[PDB]
């Protein structure tokens, strides 16, 4: 068996999705070190009012105040695991609900919604089922390991260009002003874990949250959240057409799944400059393409990841935490899957399955 991805099969109606619940955070310190409570979250803190217009100089500090995290190290599932195991008798749903639950990070979610789009990157995503919880953890393709080796400088600089925007929008206290002087280490990171429910298939997802906006009219998590981006600069409507087709898919589709309201992208010029910064509310960016046909609708996106969810649901019968079904996707086909047991794709460590099975 194998899973279609085109967009015409996936286009009728918008499935059932329930608004996201915050259950927790976590953060990973400097040193990439887990720690059970929000002390990396950074606050939302823009240009002063009346002042001089953005001019965030993205390059400053590369490649002396960089200090990249390690990606040759892969973590997998492991801190989501530790939080559940940290929550596992204080989850919500009431008895047996992690049971009926899938659970993995919101970016794994994110490449599931683009799928019917995408035309360049493939995936591979790791199932395991455990104590009836379904498990997907990501797989890295060949492709794009070779790709991540040979990253050229130039894409290099622009991840660091996009933290540095973070650090030119945030402060460490409500309230606070932004300190460019600082290091941008991507160890660091704030993670939102969140309750919600696609169609018949309850998850539990975790996502890095950018920053809490104290400006926010709405306080609660994760309606106060903000996402950061950044994105060249644009001046005829034929770039903005096609920043709305390709680009704005993709930030949808990563905010729309934790439930954060708004997106502030900082455009930026050839020279590394950011010059203007704008607003995205999240439920909005689908308007740009709603009439585009060569757009996108977040009902394909939903549907695609539904019935992905089914497929898998459906494969994976064994419960065993050391049985992998990959489901291996690449564009121009459907979704295929392989069997295998153990090393190198079992991904559910020893830790966290003798705790949760004693
Ligand atoms: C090697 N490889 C396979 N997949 C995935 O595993 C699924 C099932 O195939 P499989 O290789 O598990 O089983 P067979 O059909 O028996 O293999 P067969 O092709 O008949 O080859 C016989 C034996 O030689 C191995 N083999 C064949 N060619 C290569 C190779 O170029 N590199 C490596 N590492 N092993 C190879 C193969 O793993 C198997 O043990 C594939 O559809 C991929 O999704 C991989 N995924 C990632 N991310 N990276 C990989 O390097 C990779
Ligand atoms: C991928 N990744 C995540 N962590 C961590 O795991 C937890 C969950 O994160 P997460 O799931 O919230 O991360 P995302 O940014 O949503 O995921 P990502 O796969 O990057 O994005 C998903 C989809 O969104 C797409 N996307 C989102 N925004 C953009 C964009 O601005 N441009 C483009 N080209 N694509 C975008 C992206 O291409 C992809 O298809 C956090 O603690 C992270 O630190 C990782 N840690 C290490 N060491 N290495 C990693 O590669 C890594
Ligand atoms: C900005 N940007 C370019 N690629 C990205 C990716 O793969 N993930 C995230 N979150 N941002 C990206």
């Amino acid at each position: 068996p194998s899973l279609r991805t085109q967009p015409s099969l996936y286009s009728g109606p918008f499935p059932f999705y329930r608004r996201p619940s915050e259950l927790g955070c976590f953060s990973l310190d400097a040193q990439r070190q887990y720690h059970g409570d929000a002390r990396a979250l950074r606050y939302y803190s823009p240009p002063p009012i009346n002042g001089p217009g953005p001019d965030f100089d993205l390059r400053d500090g590369y490649p002396d105040r960089y200090q990249p995290r390690d990606e040759e190290v892969q973590e997998r599932l492991d801190h989501l695991l530790r939080w559940v195991l940290e929550h596992r008798n204080q989850l919500e749903g009431g008895p047996g609900w992690l049971a009926g639950a899938t659970v993995t990070w919101r970016g794994h979610l994110t490449k599931l919604l683009t799928t019917p789009y995408e035309r360049q990157e493939g995936w591979q995503l790791a199932a395991s089922r455990f104590q009836g919880t379904l498990y997907l953890s990501e797989v890295e393709t060949p492709a794009a390991r070779a790709q991540r080796l040979a990253r050229p400088p130039l894409l290099r600089e622009l991840m660091y260009m996009g933290y540095k925007f973070e650090q030119y929008m945030c402060a460490d206290k409500p309230g606070g002003s932004p300190d460019p002087s600082g290091e941008v280490n991507t160890n660091v990171a704030y993670c939102s874990v969140l309750r919600s429910r696609l169609g018949n298939h309850p998850l539990l997802f975790s996502g890095e949250v950018d920053c809490l906006n104290p400006q926010a009219p709405c306080t609660q998590p994760p309606s106060c959240y903000v996402e950061l981006k950044t994105s060249k600069e644009m001046h005829s409507p034929g770039q903005w057409r096609s920043f709305y087709r390709h680009k704005l898919l993709k930030w949808w589709a990563q905010s729309f799944l934790p439930g954060v309201p708004h997106v502030v992208a900082g455009f930026r010029n050839p020279e590394g400059f950011v010059c203007s910064l704008k607003t995205f509310p999240t439920m909005e960016m689908f308007e740009n393409v709603r009439n585009d046909r060569e757009g996108w609708n977040p009902s394909v996106c939903m549907n695609f990841c539904a019935a992905f969810l089914s497929f898998a649901q459906s494969t994976v019968v064994q419960d065993d935490p050391r049985l992998v079904h990959l489901f291996s996707w690449e564009p121009g086909g459907p979704v295929t899957v392989s069997v295998h047991r153990d090393a190198p794709y079992a991904f559910l460590p020893s830790w966290y399955v003798e705790t949760m099975t004693q």
